[PDB]
């Protein structure tokens, strides 16, 4: 039986696995978005359900002047007598916090502060005796060596107990993080990146007897990588380790799948699996002798996405999210019932600090994406619409606009400091589709006069002036409803009528 | 005493060297641009004065068609009793051929085409006995399998003797190429490239007491490589190793200076050197135990930039290149004495086959670029200036035209699908002077009227959108000065005074 990677598509990086019982739960950062930490279950470590988020409330999630380059990063998850654990960091905040939760269907605890705990991708581990130990990276801030950190913990009072040390500079490799401590067989296992997450990614081991070492590197480092090769798959590690209940071993962990050449990635970093064999000396051999692919051998895991809204609930679906903090008062399912009302603000596209904007990843290459606006615009400033969205700076929008006195439809695009009004067409009635066809290469942008049900195609835009590696940052596109009174608030109400994402 | 990477500054790479007595000759691909082939001397292997070009006519340098993506690849440089030999593919043609030349003051010979060999990065041995190898990759046209494959060759008729063998595939990296074979101390090294030319690239090392092999690899490969670091120096390798007169054993690569996350370079790859160390058990060390600096220790060799063309000369200056192959009628430089005059086509910037433009390429991150036109433009579509170009896709311009009967100075880009006017402002003079800054992060377009002296800021663009990541292929930024008349032939000839090139 064979499985596909990735596991989870589209932007869901630095994944982390907790097995409770025979069921499995899985957590990936999400930056500047609001809500944050977007937690999912599965049975079989192949499909998974997207069960809400762990951030949800302003108390647990502050970004102001966070941007597609800091808000949350990598989230570890981890559960122990009852309780779920989530730590993270806040770059934007330069903070580490706990939430708790003793249900996953209900909200996550207020933050418990690690005050002094410094670094990015701080992690927990549960040893076998009683003891936790909280292990993380060098704090920038400071200025600290390069390596993974570690200290025992007091979870009620988010405190260090005893001192922290340096237990791994790791290889050699740069940014030595997303580590992991295990104890496996008598030996604990430290995991970790190097390389940084982009072409050079890369998953190394090492072990020992004791939690705070020496330790060993494994002899046969990187275990997991496609440096130096032109896989479909590149950029692969940030791993976290399950053992099914069957026993056999697996991890986790994000890759991207680029185009064109030098590569360019647009779907942000994706969720992949692959299984772990353990080595008669006693070390973890992931995939192929440290390679994976796009098809897998699913061993004896058990084998096994139109998504249409129409804004009937007055609650918003998982799949929404918000660029920072929402301004609630400017986003409404209960002014028109059956319909999303937003207010356009000053704030524009460009703006990194809360935009009217509601958005769901782009997760396929091969996708149509459409919703239906009523907006009659009072002013030329006046403009809402349908946005494929990587930041501030690399997003395009189809749009309603006025110019002159005159209701236009404009195809619109801002890359790096080009900001460019590529198409314009006088536009007559009170609604209109925005249709947006996604193939691996280039965004098609078209409208429909609903009544009459004519379309026409307003132009198209490249993919790759939209990737990761052109934009900045660590996420993936976004398809986004807006409104905007560019530079003043928008004096016009915008309404969207409903949502389709239709994959290939 | 010190020098600094890289050596050779801006677009040269695939460096080969070559040793005559106590003088040093390097070569460099150069894909589309005409005439090919750069070559430089040293006498101290650091500091490097081109000499001219290898391919200067015609029916040695076949470029229709040919793109940043195509044309020529790595050449290498070798010399035997008084013949230099350069040998290199043209990928456009898909033919591998060889020049040669007792006199590089003078010009080189027509092309023996080697028939029948395939791949790229050929590569010539003069061996000790007098028996002559040639050595190459895998052919991407049959279709073979990836590695480094060898023949013996005779020079004269360009064909092969005997049979053509696999000799390596490598550690395991991609694309193994770059191969060169040498023979020290009673061995044979087989030194090549792996993981691509972008981040993954690395130098790895084989030997064997036969040329044919079987050839054991180094067991400290790779030898060089920054791959999973974050030092400013990137994608190092295509390494060819030279033995100094004083007896110490050097090799020339190329690197590239990325900017920006993801990282992104727009200066080419630029030829770097560095030292060889020789284990005691028969293996080659390169630079700091297989990285290296900018920065770097200069042992024995002995240590030791504004360019202005008034185009007084009836002959074009070494540092001028053109798209493909000139049409020579369209460039006078005895038409008006003291001055170029182009004639624009058809072709514009946007097109790959031979556009009115001559250019030299950008070999310092700050640096003021100017020249002064006078042209006088009859119709809408005619247009004259200086570009800051990576390709037909990518590409900034400051301009003369004519819009609705009036003349405009204009700043027009292209950055993939996107043609932009960015701004334009109604121009009152017959000539007018261009001023480009650049900064590691920008471009800034001036203009000045040259009578008053007067300057005006016309706009900006970034470095990032014309880098290599963002445009594809395999070239770095070139300034250029020319002429179209975008979509007829130009009815108005551009009259170019003279052209400034000032570093920082
Ligand atoms: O995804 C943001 C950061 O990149 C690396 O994956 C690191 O582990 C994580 O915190
Ligand atoms: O520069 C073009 C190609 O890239 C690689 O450097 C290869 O060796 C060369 O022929
Ligand atoms: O892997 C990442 C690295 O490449 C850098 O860009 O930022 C922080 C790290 O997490
Ligand atoms: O190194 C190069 C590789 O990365 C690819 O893009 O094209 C041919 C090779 O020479
Ligand atoms: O913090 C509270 C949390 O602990 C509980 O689970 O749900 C409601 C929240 O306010
Ligand atoms: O009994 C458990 C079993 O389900 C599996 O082997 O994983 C660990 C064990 O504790
Ligand atoms: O091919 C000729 C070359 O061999 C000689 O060196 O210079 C003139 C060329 O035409
Ligand atoms: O005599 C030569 C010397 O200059 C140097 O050591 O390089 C090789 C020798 O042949
Ligand atoms: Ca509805
Ligand atoms: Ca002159």
């Amino acid at each position: 039986m064979e499985y596909s990677n990735p596991v989870i598509k589209g932007f869901y990086p630095d994944p982390s696995i907790c097995r409770v019982g025979s069921d499995y739960y899985l957590v990936t950062s999400s930056f500047q978005y609001f809500p944050g930490v977007p937690i999912f279950h599965s049975t079989n470590l192949i499909n998974w359900n997207k069960i809400g988020y762990c951030l949800i409330r302003p108390s647990q999630l502050m970004l102001n002047n966070a941007t597609n380059r800091s808000g949350i990063f990598a989230p570890t998850l981890r559960y122990h007598e009852g309780i779920f654990y989530l730590i993270t960091t806040n770059v934007t905040l330069k903070k580490n916090f706990i939430v708790m939760s003793e249900d996953l269907q209900g909200e996550w605890s207020e933050p418990i502060w690690i005050d002094g705990w410094g670094g990015i991708d701080p992690s927990l581990f549960f040893d076998n005796d009683g003891k936790v130990y909280i292990t993380g990276t060098n704090d920038n801030a400071r200025g600290e060596e390069l390596g993974i950190y570690q200290a025992e913990i007091d979870l009620k009072k988010g405190s260090i107990i005893g001192e922290r040390k340096l237990i791994w500079k790791g290889t050699g490799g740069s940014y030595p993080e997303a580590p992991h401590l295990y104890k496996v067989n008598g030996w604990y296992y430290l995991l970790i990146a190097e390389g940084g997450t982009e072409y050079g990614h890369m998953v190394t081991v090492a072990r020992s007897k004791y939690p705070f070492g020496p330790f060993e590197s494994c002899p046969f480092n990187p275990i997991l990588t496609h440096r130096s090769t032109n896989h479909p798959l590149q950029a692969i590690g940030h791993a976290d380790i399950v053992q099914y209940h069957d026993g056999s071993w697996w991890a986790v962990f994000h890759g991207t799948r680029p185009i064109s050449y030098p590569p360019k990635h647009h779907l942000g970093r994706e969720t992949c699996l692959a299984p772990i064999k353990w080595t008669d000396d006693g070390w973890p051999i992931i995939g192929y002798n440290g390679r994976i692919d796009i098809k897998m051998d699913a061993g004896y895991l058990p084998v096994k996405e139109i998504i249409e809204d129409d804004f009937n609930s007055d609650i918003f679906s998982t799949d929404w999210n918000f660029i920072q903090n929402p301004r609630l008062e400017h986003y409404s399912l209960k002014g028109r019932p059956s319909w999303l009302k937003m207010r356009g603000t000053e704030k524009t596209l460009n703006d990194i600090n809360s935009p009217t904007f509601i958005g769901r990843r782009q997760e396929h290459f091969v996708c149509n994406v459409s919703t239906l606006l009523e907006f009659k615009p009072n002013q030329d400033n006046e403009e809402a619409g349908l946005t494929v969205y990587m930041n501030e700076k690399h997003h395009y929008e189809i749009a309603l606009t006025k110019k002159n006195g005159r209701i236009n439809v404009v195809l619109k695009k801002t890359v790096g400091d080009i900001q460019v009004v590529v198409n314009s067409l006088e536009y007559f009635s009170n609604t209109i589709i925005f249709s947006i066809q996604a193939n691996p290469e280039e965004y098609k942008f078209s409208f429909v006069d609903p009544n009459t049900g004519q379309t026409y195609l307003l132009g198209t835009g490249l993919t790759t002036l939209l990737s990761t590696e052109v934009a900045g940052g660590f996420t993936g596109v976004y398809f986004g409803l807006y409104a905007t009174g560019n530079g003043k608030v928008c004096t016009a109400p915008a309404f969207f009528d409903w949502f389709k994402y239709i994959p290939e």
